[PDB]
């Protein structure tokens, strides 16, 4: 919704992003799948930088991310690391939204 909310759902400071206990929380409440940037929040704030309006963009170089995924029981969980270019909404040079990750 905004960047400080994309921070909070979509940055992590380690790879090994602890699956099972993060997504049983009231902030991921069970998703499905949630994918984390691992980076420092300040320069994924700068894949926006100069795009204004509304617009999703792909990122020009890839990052490492980690997924969690659900398994067959719900809210249980498999991570999955990755090295991908992803999408977010950029709105005012500012990260709002997660879209999707590259192919």
């Amino acid at each position: 919704q905004d960047w400080l909310t994309f921070q909070k759902k979509h940055i992590t400071n380690t790879r090994d992003v602890d699956c099972d206990n993060i997504m049983s929380t009231n902030l991921f409440h069970c998703k499905d799948k949630n994918t984390f940037i691992y980076s420092r929040p300040e320069p994924v704030k700068a894949i926006c930088k100069g795009i204004i309006a509304s617009k999703n963009v792909l990122t020009t170089s890839e990052f490492y991310l980690s997924d969690c995924n659900v398994t067959s029981r719900p809210c249980k969980y498999k991570l999955k690391k990755s090295t991908n270019k992803f999408a977010v909404t950029c709105e005012n040079q500012a990260p709002v939204h997660f879209v999707g990750v590259g192919s």
